[PDB]
């Protein structure tokens, strides 16, 4: 399938017992998990049927055989036994609703009531519909469903009673209950046996008799202690140890650290718990038990974090960490693709290879060697300049006797790394004099210099080394209430411990053909395309300087093209005011930019034309808001780092040599009265030539592959369908001087 996600598991937040299943929540990440058989598990995106991105909670109705999704943005999913999907987009759809924070998701027989942020919703599983919502748009802290339809309701410090058979939309239908316990301290509530138990925010637990709710001390957990209501019983887990109280008031004690959540059936003797970091693990719910890990054969990223990525040596690399003036603190994270498993290299994992006192945070840059791909340099903004080889960390360089400047004592800043043609390491310092910098690999020797005009900035962004050796720097900040940032291009000249010979040019604001200032603030993207052109990118849309490589030889400031497009009376600039976060040139030289807010698009040669543009709205793409680009040109695959996870998207621009043409079809063949919409190309290669005609051999539409699909109204020039008959596809692709021919029938 053309779309694909990379998504993450690790941090297992959640837990749900299913009577063959084992479903489990990590970092948004919905997946299944076999019990009794040897695993046999699933993972659950909106590709496989889901309506929405982050699950924010589960829970499974025994009863009714399905499994209840309430995502972060209010939407609400129904899984069924047959795993069919059921939206119910009633609270996401609520406007007014602006808090989905959900506390308690309670699933009794086939009714599901959800308190949060919102209130109290009341969701019917069978029929996927909202009834009710008690308490709207205020906080309801949880819920508990008693005898004789009876709802418990804890919102405001203040616990009501109400019968299910009256109008609860009502507050007069409601009753507050005045118990001996202190209410506003009360952080959970839940049902076990004839008892109510009530957790306090200092660890006290209350349990009381349902039938008349005069409060008793159960046992003094320790402060701020989790609540975890299930059929089989409570679970009270504390820092270190978990308390486990079922029928009659027994309570079981479990030296069981960090849990984030259970799940049990009512009449299971063995609980699954999610201990985060580590994942899954099952407990049998008797004294002297120990908790058995649960095992995770899915493997993907570290985390769902593409800050930057770069795509080499059939692999793709890329950096999660986090850039600001102050924006630290984000654990460092590598993560390496080989096209089928991952490689990370995290925070623990560095600082244990490397040993000592740094921190191995804010992972921004990469810069790949040429020859070896396991031979890469990494930038952290604080923490230096990192090496690694063979996969491990080999080198941390910062400070004293290298050329990596501290702009603190302890914190050297390092962005826009690089290498040359030469094997070179290329890179720029932040906060610093000496910003520019270059390393040797091979000899083992620095150097580091600048240009009064660009030393002491703040922050530089990327770097790109044309073939003539030019290197263009992007300024993403001089210093707090400056708009100097520019573009610097510079040409060592063969000899970097020396400035005397260079050329270099400092554009701090380009120009059209007329000489008058773009309006771009910051650069934020930078491209060479096959025309030696470097299209960037920035907050007022896009832009390309033609002859890139005469740049600092030329007698004047360089000229940038904002693309032109649409029909003669109707003209407008690609994209204004859209800030552009990536770009990345096709093997059709077309061009793939990354917005933030706007989603992704694919423009011509010149970007005067957008080709295709794929959004949350219209495309699977998981947001709007991408942050990172990188193309595999081998087998067309585009790597697209959304804010919401790692993504492929099949371009068709793949150097796949033999049965590249012998995946092409048409759908629907046969093409039928009650299929208006007409027929799609399919399994095509971008570049190809298209062309459809009659049984006698005259063409009726011809075009060139875009992507991997060409579409056909499969009408004249009159607008009415084309007559009945058999039809043919002839696919040309120019660069392997391959043909297909595949036929398609329309039918009366
Ligand atoms: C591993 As190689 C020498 O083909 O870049
Ligand atoms: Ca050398
Ligand atoms: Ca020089
Ligand atoms: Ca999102
Ligand atoms: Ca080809
Ligand atoms: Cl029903
Ligand atoms: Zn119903
Ligand atoms: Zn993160
Ligand atoms: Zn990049
Ligand atoms: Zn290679
Ligand atoms: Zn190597
Ligand atoms: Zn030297
Ligand atoms: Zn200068
Ligand atoms: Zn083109």
């Amino acid at each position: 399938g053309i779309w694909n996600t990379l998504l993450a598991i690790h941090k297992t937040e959640k837990a749900v017992e299913t009577p063959k299943k084992v479903f489990a929540v990590a970092n948004g990440v919905l997946y299944s998990v076999g019990k009794e058989a040897p695993h046999e598990a699933k993972i659950f995106d909106r590709i496989s049927g889901l309506s929405d991105t982050s699950v924010s909670s589960i829970a499974y109705s025994e009863q009714l055989k399905s499994l209840v999704i309430y995502y972060a943005s209010g939407n609400i999913d129904i899984l069924d036994e047959a795993g069919r999907v059921t939206n119910v987009p009633a609270l996401k759809d609520n406007i007014d609703l602006i808090d989905k924070t959900l506390n308690r998701l309670l699933i009794v027989g086939n009714r599901a009531y959800l308190a949060g942020g919102f209130g109290l919703s009341v969701l019917d599983v069978a029929e996927a519909r909202i009834p009710a919502t008690y308490a709207k748009g205020t906080k309801v802290t949880d819920v508990a469903k008693l005898d004789n339809d009876r709802l418990l309701m804890l919102k405001e410090g203040q616990l009501f009673i109400g019968k299910e058979t009256d109008n609860l939309q009502d507050p007069a239908a409601w009753t507050a209950l005045s118990l001996n316990l202190p209410m506003g301290s009360v952080t959970g509530l839940g049902i076990v046996g004839e008892d109510i138990c009530f957790l306090l925010a200092d660890g006290r637990v209350y349990v009381a008799a349902n039938q008349s709710f005069e409060p008793e001390l159960l046992l003094s957990s320790s402060a701020d202690s989790r609540l975890y209501v299930t059929d089989r019983g409570l679970f009270i887990c504390a820092e270190n140890r978990i308390y486990f109280i079922e029928k009659g008031r027994k309570t079981t004690q479990f030296p069981i650290a960090d849990v984030l959540g259970v799940g049990a059936m009512n009449e299971s003797n063995t609980a699954y718990i999610a201990l985060g970091e580590e994942g899954l693990a099952s407990l049998l719910l008797a004294e002297g038990s120990t908790a058995e890990a649960m095992p995770v054969a899915f493997d993907g990223p570290g985390d769902n974090d593409f800050y930057e990525m770069r795509f080499s040596h059939g692999r793709l690399y890329a950096a999660s960490g986090l850039w600001g003036t102050n924006l630290m603190g984000h654990a460092g994270m590598v993560k390496l693709y080989d096209g089928n498993r991952w490689t990370n290299f995290d925070k623990k994992t560095v600082q244990e290879q490397l040993g000592g006192g740094f921190s191995f945070n804010d992972a921004i840059d990469i810069a790949v060697s040429n020859g070896d791909p396991d031979h890469f340099f990494v930038g952290t903004w604080g923490n230096g300049l990192f090496e690694f080889k063979d996969g491990k960390a080999i080198a941390r360089y910062s400070g004293n006797e290298t050329a990596i400047a501290e702009c603190n004592p302890g914190d050297a800043r390092v962005k826009a790394i690089a290498f040359d043609n030469k094997g070179n390491l290329w890179g720029t310092l932040g906060a610093v004099g000496k910003n520019i910098f270059m390393y040797d690999p091979q000899s083992s020797t620095w150097h580091s210099f600048s240009y009064p005009d660009v030393a002491n900035l703040a922050s530089f962004g990327n770097m790109i080394i044309l073939p003539n050796g030019d290197k263009w720097v992007n300024i993403l900040h001089r210093s707090g209430g400056s708009t100097r940032k520019g573009v610097l291009i510079f040409n060592d000249r063969g000899t970097p411990e020396t400035t005397s010979d260079d050329s270099h040019l400092y554009v701090e604001q380009f120009v059209n053909r007329l000489g008058a200032a773009i309006g771009h603030k910051t650069i934020y993207a930078m491209a060479v395309d096959h025309n030696g052109s470097v299209w960037m990118g920035s907050d007022i849309g896009i832009f390309g300087v033609y002859n890139a490589a005469g740049v600092l030889s030329s007698t004047s400031t360089p000229i940038a093209v904002r693309p032109v497009g649409g029909e003669e009376p109707n003209l407008y600039y690609v994209l204004d005011k859209v800030t552009v976060t990536d770009i990345v040139v096709d093997k059709l030289n077309h061009k793939w930019v990354a917005t933030q807010g706007t989603g992704l698009y694919l423009l011509s040669e010149d970007c005067s034309k957008i080709l295709a543009q794929f959004t949350v709205e219209n495309s699977p793409l998981l947001s709007n808001n991408i942050l990172s680009l990188a193309l595999n040109d081998d087998n067309g695959l585009l790597y697209i780092g959304t804010a919401d996870g790692l993504m492929t998207f099949q371009t068709g621009t793949g150097s796949g040599s033999a049965s590249e043409l012998d995946g092409v079809y048409v759908y629907p063949n046969p093409l039928r009265p009650e299929y208006p919409d007409g027929v799609t190309i399919a399994g095509l290669q971008a570049g190809c030539s298209v062309k459809i005609t009659d049984t006698t051999g005259r063409l009726l539409y011809q075009t060139e592959s875009v992507t991997t699909e060409v579409k056909w109204n499969a009408r004249g020039a009159d607008g009415n369908r084309v007559a009945s008959g058999v039809y043919a596809v002839a696919v040309y692709d120019p660069v392997s001087k391959k043909s297909k021919l595949i036929r398609f029938a329309v039918i009366r």
